[PDB]
């Protein structure tokens, strides 16, 4: 039903405690504010939906969502494309709109509504801040910028389909006191972010307001570019290797189908299959999994307009041999290839990711998933140097 | 004779035109400014040697150098590998010793004994300088950065001998009216940087003063590490192949000798050579040069305590063929192969440059100056992309 206690809280919501289910055991309450746990909800499925680690479970009611419990990290993250407003008066000479291209992540020394400064990654370090245990240091820091710009990328990109520009958000983070990892902690409302109308061009450039913001945010949450990777083999002696394929596909969220067809046998019905994927009007790449010669790569390739990948199941028997027939093709051929099955599934994503930002999200968050893994690895190695 | 008009001037020197000498037509002067000018002038013909573009020809009476006259950037690029005085002040937090490994670099804007601030280095970027004709920018600014950070751990390693910790330093460009290089314009005395006794220990911690410095600075054009490098020819028909790496040998600095011997015709002979570079006691690095099956370098690797590098003079003809023999050894073989003369030249340097900082110092401004040669080919062909 529901229960709770005390806890904290910051300036939009109240954190509370929650019996009957330990961990998650948080609630977020707080007119408007309906509005801005609408607007974090979105962001938050949606973030985390890209891959991105954050705090947040299910949305509760109108004013509330339950997320996992967590301790704060006294630190305002900012990230910018571009420079405006307060920048603009800390950082003399550089002109308004002056785009920053990694993009710039500058972070503020504790909440406080004192002064609450500007630290420097340095001086975060040596703060030598510790929260559910986890002390944070280089490693905790870096993970931190590098994910902040990598939500910032995120949201950028799931805006500009509503002609909407980012200009700069404010996030904060938290360790997670169950799995103790470094998540996007704290709700992101209309305050939290600063959106063009981006259709230096416009009026004097005014921010959306948070009503326009909440009619527009679930649709972030959904793609006009539909999407379809079919998997083309040879043999069914191959389906284990195109069903990780499938499976990899199944990781970016893009359907993906497999078939059997030959380019050496069926000629003519390779032909077929490829046409009625071709007049169905759905983009699609093909990915080709031919063993030995492969010519039906080559085939499918020269009788598309689409994109097509050659994913070869070599093995180190005859490999050398082999994948020199999906190599080297005749002139006129974009043909690509790929060795690792995953890795074909992966280019096809990236493919899809130029036009659904669903699916470059599920990228983006991948490659600074992977550096955080990285990171790890190097820290827990470390400890053994002693 | 001498000469010369008026021009600019800095804090400790006076910069005077040249007639009967354009271009480098400039001439530094300036009680203790004798001392200053003997620092300065060591400091510049060490970084000159090791390869860093430096506005400096030759020294001059006892407080004057010439060198070719440029306009000089008003920024003071500053480098730190320890925090210190006036960064602690300006960073709260970070406590005095924190070590920066890149290592820190910041840079002040104007000069102008004023408030010369600090500045970003996107506001150097904004602020559209332009001397000598030289638009100052991005690839510019990131020049100066990069070049400051090398000059510093030249100078940082050629102290270490003389147990001398560099904390960090000051430094001042300029691009050079002639060339348009971006240069190590402006004098380096005991003013322009500071260091420990470095034998967190001693005193409370004094940076040396001017007069112990001075005596010091002339040793630091000289290397305790001695170092050579023998070149193993199997056939004289290689001649040419070990004659680049002999060249290379000497862009380090590095004394090289090339030597006809054959594992294959005279084993014994080989040994009897290895023995006399052995014997006399001048640290060696052994190349093999044997082209077929290489048996010459497996073979001295397997009897000196030296490094022996393999470089195989390959051909595309039976390439592929011949450099297995100098990979796949029989265990307890520590025999590495380098396929690039010039590049196992340069290895071997890497590896006496881990005790010859004036090797180290060559290294390094190569490293840099790579960089800088890559960054305008870049904004060359970037021209072109109109």
């Amino acid at each position: 039903l529901n229960i709770g206690k005390k806890l904290y809280e910051g300036k939009t919501k109240e954190v509370y405690e929650l019996l009957d289910s330990p961990g998650k055991v948080l609630l977020q309450s707080k007119g408007k504010a309906a509005i801005s746990n609408k607007i974090t909800s979105c962001i938050f499925q949606l973030l985390q939906e890209a891959g991105i680690k954050t705090a947040f479970t299910r949305k509760c009611g109108e004013t509330a969502f339950i997320a996992p419990q967590c301790e704060m990290i006294p630190i305002e993250w900012v990230c910018r494309r571009i420079a405006t407003g307060s920048f603009l008066k800390r950082n003399p000479g550089v002109k308004e709109g002056y785009k920053f291209y990694p993009p710039k992540v500058e972070l503020f020394f504790k909440d406080d509504a004192n002064n609450d400064p500007q630290w420097s990654e340095e001086q975060l370090i040596a703060a030598k801040f510790c929260f559910a245990g986890l002390l944070i240091g280089q490693t905790e820091v870096d993970i931190m910028s590098h994910a902040t710009q990598a939500i910032f990328e995120i949201l950028e990109k799931s805006w500009l389909p509503q002609n909407c520009t980012l200009v700069d958000m404010k996030i904060e983070f938290g360790v997670d006191v169950t799995t103790k990892e470094i998540v996007l902690a704290d709700v992101i409302d209309n305050d939290s972010w600063r959106l063009w109308p981006s259709g230096p061009e416009g009026l004097q450039m005014v921010k959306k307001n948070f009503e326009w913001v909440a009619e527009r945010v679930e649709l972030l949450l959904k793609s006009e570019s539909q999407c379809r990777v079919v998997v083309l083999m040879g043999s069914t002696s191959d389906l284990g290797h195109c069903e990780k394929i499938k499976k990899a596909c199944g990781n970016f969220g893009i359907p993906c189908e497999l078939r059997v067809t030959s380019a050496h046998k069926g000629p003519d019905e390779t032909l077929r299959i490829k046409a009625e994927y071709e007049g169905d009007g759905i983009p699609t790449v093909f990915v080709a999994v031919a063993g030995r010669s492969n010519g039906l790569g080559p085939v499918m390739s020269g009788n598309t307009a689409y994109p097509v990948i050659s994913c070869p199941p070599l093995t180190p028997d005859w490999g050398v041999q082999d994948v020199w027939s999906s190599l080297r093709l005749p002139s006129g051929l974009g043909c690509s290839t790929v060795l690792s099955p995953e890795g074909s599934a992966q280019f096809a994503a990236q493919i899809f990711g130029l036009s659904n930002h669903l699916v470059w999200s599920k990228l983006r968050a991948s490659i600074l998933n992977t550096w955080i893994s990285l990171k790890q690895a190097d820290k827990k190695i470390r400890e053994c140097n002693l």
